[PDB]
């Protein structure tokens, strides 16, 4: 029912997410467990020895159980669904390479057939202009949506990683425009600011859970993806962190029983930007950014390390995500009281691909409108 490589990545995810979290609790966190690790898995093709396994093991796969082909395969297979499609994902991957460097052929072919990727000579000479051809290629790949991600090279750069993801999915049981209205969100347990919030009575994918002390709320993408929202129960935040687990979300996403509920859900645009030199380093993936990196994989001659890598992740959350007229359809809504379930404090959620069960997106929103 799942790809090879999901639990890892169920892993990763969970790595990273706790990491962000653990330095604040007034932060909103957006990021891609699938663009991140993709893009080092990637990177490790170039890699040897030490700077290889570090990735990978950085990735949360165990070598010592998992065989590296597996791990590519896997990847390989990912990423192929997510470029076949209704979800309307965009993500991308660029390496920009000096210019000077004489690169492995081999290298440049695994990037274009194992990830579907893209890798760029560029003169690093120039800072300012690589800098711009840099952002100008993320700008183009988001149709404008991202914008200046690189803000400065150091002098030495001489490898550049960009990263990125963008979505704004079309629910298939979408809000009606004219329901939404200004809610208040509460920051904290005596503040609040006012959002915008969709609501709906309709027959949800909702339930309580002890173990969690969450409200869980799964509703279906069109295309190939599932959103999962996770509401701690008051003073819970930081209980609903620190259970999650991939055993956990996977009986989730197994039960597809609907109850009636009133649902408010904000209406959202929010963003999340890494450099995950810094993030990745914290993971315990260093010796590639270091002078001592081995990617004889990319150039035999020369020295190279990792100069740049950078993430960012842009999410739209709306009523419909389209224009276009909805399928119709019709919902037996019980005589009997629903429970009001109000996404209008700080929550958690997933983005799940659902061929594959790998996890798109990990969130948290603290604050609509940070």
């Amino acid at each position: 029912t799942f790809n090879k490589i999901t639990p890892n990545l169920a892993e990763f995810a969970f790595s990273l997410y706790r990491q962000l979290a653990h330095q604040s609790n007034s932060t909103n966190i957006l990021f891609s467990p699938v663009s991140i690790a993709a893009a080092f898995a990637m990177l490790s093709l170039g890699a040897k020895g030490d700077t290889h396994d570090e990735i990978l093991e950085g990735l949360n796969f165990n070598l010592t159980e998992i065989p590296e082909a597996q791990i590519h395969e896997g990847f390989q297979e990912l990423l192929r669904t997510l470029n076949q499609s209704q979800l309307q994902l965009t993500t991308g991957n660029g390496l920009f390479l000096s210019e000077g460097l004489k690169l492995v052929d081999k290298f440049l072919e695994d990037v274009k057939k194992l990830y579907h990727s893209e890798a760029f000579t560029v003169n690093f000479g120039d800072t300012e202009e690589a800098k711009k051809q840099i952002n100008d290629y993320v700008e183009k790949g988001t149709q404008g949506k991202i914008v200046d991600l690189v803000k400065e090279l150091d002098r030495d750069t001489v490898f550049a990683l960009v990263n990125y993801i963008f979505f704004k999915g079309k629910w298939e049981r979408p809000f009606e425009v004219k329901d939404t209205e200004e809610e208040d969100f509460h920051v904290d347990q005596v503040t609040t600011v006012k959002v915008p919030m969709m609501k709906r009575l309709g027959m949800f994918n909702i339930q309580h859970s002890k173990k969690l002390s969450s409200w869980v709320l799964l509703m279906k993408y069109l295309g190939n993806a599932t959103a999962i929202f996770f509401l701690p129960d008051e003073g819970k935040l930081q209980h609903l962190e620190n259970e999650l687990t991939h055993d956990i979300i996977t009986k989730f996403l197994e039960n597809e029983d609907r109850r009636s509920a009133s649902l408010h859900l904000p209406k959202l645009s929010i963003t999340g930007t890494y450099d995950l030199k810094s993030v990745l380093g914290q993971l315990g993936i260093t010796k590639v950014f270091s002078n001592g990196a081995d990617l004889s994989g990319v150039t035999e001659e020369a020295p190279l390390k990792l100069s740049k890598a950078v993430h960012k992740a842009v999410l739209t959350i709306d009523e419909k995500g389209t224009e276009a007229a909805g399928a119709m359809f019709l919902e037996a809504i019980p005589m009997s009281i629903p429970p009001e379930v109000k996404f209008n404090k700080p929550f958690v959620f997933l983005i799940i691909e659902q061929n594959t069960k790998a996890p798109l997106f990990m969130g948290r929103v603290v604050n609509p409108t940070q």
